[PDB]
């Protein structure tokens, strides 16, 4: 409740608060990755619309985080949003466990509820836990500057370990050990982390946060039709501030498509996994445990790049960031189409052995995505961070969240459109890959993103001209 | 965050806050009444070892309630007490549910925590939910007073339904269905209410509060030792009022021996239940489920009195209630030893029969405790409300909780005393009570309560002669 006391508002906060961060982030992977294998095997839904289902939860998961961020900053507290939404997911992620214990009519209503309740909690929690660990920070930071970025960096390459573990350990517990423990532990994980965080309310110092920027971006959007009827600095320097974001839009819209190549990764590649050359010597590998190559492919890249960035910046005379304003964004797109087409070539390189009459076959597509991801993500971030003012910086992260969600919603559209393409005989979005076609769909995304790549470079020459001529 | 809002601070306060009170209430009985049965044949403890582990829990469950009430009245609010101590209990009971599904040296280590975690949680929740949901009260009260008092009697005889069902179905879900669901439903029940509570942190209005007597009493004790070496209005008003709290004390001290008798019904009388004439036709009744006769006893003795109050107030010229101040306690203390006399007499009629070669036999004792309770409570409560200056009105519901907690401990002291002096060839409370002499343990209680109630009568004369002169 009162004014700062350095003998209370300290690491105690950094500890308990960020417990939920690992707890939530690891649950989103744990649940997310393998939800496909449940909706298929356990839930009986058709492969085409068993994937479709998942994207929309993921799509929500982010659109909710975008929607919930505003609620956080503008309404009743960035603290309370953690408390309200950790309690929302704990309820949602426990109905999922009870959903794996009680008994597709009523069974779906409960499932889609439990999922879009976990899509709700995650959206609110993720939007604040990160910014509440931050609320510790100081003016010129006396010792805080070193105390902060030592723990936070010791916390980041700590959740990387856990993120590998959610794909590795938790998928084994879901596929082999039964989804009762699989989802059940996630339920326990969040209830524990809720008391831990709420035990800390005391050792915390709540900071006065300003809810923006959209707050003004919408009054700009309302004055659209009062001006239609008409058809000092709020227009002199603020409308010319909103008209600067609409410029990110072409480049921003282009990104969405990478997140669909990243979506197809968890959906069908996991369903392709539940067939391909299974037995690993003595034991067996879980189908969904394939995403390890993407998590690895993600890790390794930024582990190498943030050691070789100097070697890029020295050979080619450049600014602090070793050729990544949007350069790294184009590179990701290049790999975006690579992974899809490789996955399409391999798709039939498995079929040309199934019809006429595996573990390594699905390794490229995942590995190519991870590399393409670490390149497109640290590109996207360090784009409108550097290409927007400080009262709009990190209100630029709002463009990242809409980018993601849109790509997952678009995969559902992409799969749904192809369902409305071929009805009779065998379509290219089947229930059985050993019977029906699928490589065709993997080529469609490989082309839709190859088209996008040429579409991107057109906007590349146009946006560089917007910051230099004007 | 700013001020009074009749169009905002509303009935969700009533709706969404009190459910935790309701959940906790069904969670304390549902676990409290059983537990002994779980520690008998599931955890495998001795009849005198398991029933003693219960009295410490339930005592500490109020010793905390006394403390949590002080936390709400002085530290980081009445909303935060609910927010912290519900999640704690939801952590605690989920550990207890996980205690009944995972694999005694390290099994009790996990079970005792999950217990005393439900105790710390339960305590803080009880001592702040009721006091926060009632936040609807207004100065002169504009149409509020009506909705206010009605909602609570649409809640108090709502939680009276479910408390009766907690002895009925929840016990049957444990004793028959399995302690997995038993504590499992108990756990989900609290994780749902905690989500609902925090969510409606809008249609809630919080008030600024301070809460004694505890503060001033200790501050008076501070002066007693700092002025020990010596052996203005605070000396004339603050102490002359503190002296008034030293007055309930002998009455308070006597009531302690009622909760010792009460505790036996929840613990030791559940061992006299399980071993006696089980089945009722085609379907059997759970051993713990005998408390329906106690719960029914209370609920009836209450409803019967709440009609035959005016009938005996008009016969014997009384003021607002039918000889309800300290005359009220007396009956409960006599009925306290009465059930200890009756149950002992029926014990030998259960034992002397078994050596010579049941469900009806335990109905008397449960009712006698229930009857005496609704009398001792409307005595203890309707005492210090009218028997202490209004600055400490209801700031003596502690002088209620302290009588309970100690009453539970005094029984834990009683069982440990009898075991050391009478053990181990022919013990009173042993591993097998048929191969032991139980009946005489009651004569220690029955006569103790007969002697304790005797000193109560010896005090009642010296009270309305030494306190009435003020």
């Amino acid at each position: 409740r009162p004014a700062d006391r350095s003998k209370t508002g300290g690491w105690a906060s950094a500890a308990m608060i960020l417990c939920i961060e690992a707890v939530e982030r690891l649950t989103t992977l744990g649940i997310g990755v393998n939800l496909v294998t449940y909706l298929t095997g356990t839930m009986h839904l058709g492969n085409a619309t068993a994937a479709n289902t998942v994207t929309n939860f993921l799509g929500t998961s982010f659109m909710l985080c975008l929607l919930g961020g505003f609620i956080a900053d503008t309404f009743l507290g960035r603290y309370l949003t953690i408390a309200i939404f950790a309690a929302i997911q704990a309820t949602g992620v426990s109905i999922l466990t009870l959903s794996t214990i009680i008994p597709s009519g009523i069974q779906l209503t409960v499932l889609y509820l439990a999922l879009y309740l976990t899509a709700l909690g995650t959206g609110g929690v993720k939007a604040s836990v990160s910014g509440f660990g931050s609320d510790q920070f100081d003016e010129t930071e006396p010792k805080e500057r070193s105390k902060m970025t030592y723990f936070f960096n010791r916390f980041f390459f700590c959740i990387n370990v856990g993120s590998l573990l959610a794909v590795t350990v938790l998928v084994y517990v879901q596929d082999d050990v039964g989804r009762k423990w699989g989802y059940g532990i996630c339920a326990f994980a969040i209830v524990l982390a809720l008391s831990v965080f709420l035990a800390g309310t005391n050792r915390y110092r709540f900071k006065k946060l300003i809810g923006s920027p959209m707050t003004q971006v919408a009054a700009v959007i309302v004055a659209a039709w009062r001006n239609r009827k008409l058809e000092t600095l709020s227009t002199l320097t603020d409308v010319e501030e909103v008209k600067q974001i609409v410029r990110m839009l072409p480049i921003w819209a282009t990104c969405i498509l990478f997140w669909t190549v990243h979506a197809q990764l968890t959906t069908l590649s996991v369903a392709q996994s539940e067939t391909l050359d299974r037995s690993i010597g003595s034991f067996e590998i879980p189908p969904a445990s394939m995403a390890v190559f993407y998590v690895g492919g993600l890790l390794l890249t930024t582990a190498v790049y943030d050691r070789v960035a100097i070697r890029l910046c020295k050979k080619l005379f450049n600014y602090p960031h070793g050729l990544r304003p949007l350069q790294r964004i184009g590179l990701g797109l290049f790999f975006g189409s690579m992974a899809m087409a490789v996955a399409a070539l391999v798709e039939l390189k498995r079929l040309r052995t199934a019809h006429a009459h595996g573990f390594y076959l699905l390794i490229p597509q995942y590995l190519i995505v991870g590399i393409g991801e670490a390149l497109i993500y640290t590109g996207q971030l360090d784009f409108f961070l550097r290409e927007c003012p400080k009262g709009m910086k990190g209100m630029s992260t709002g463009l990242l969240l809409s980018t993601l969600a849109l790509g997952f919603f678009f995969s559902s559209v992409l799969v749904t459109i192809v369902e409305k393409f071929t009805g009779k005989a065998h379509p290219w979005i089947a229930d059985d890959l050993n019977k029906g076609r699928l490589y065709n769909f993997y080529w469609l995304v490989a082309v839709l993103v190859a088209l996008n790549f040429l579409i991107f470079l057109v906007f590349s020459k146009w946006y560089v001209y917007k910051e230099k001529r004007l």
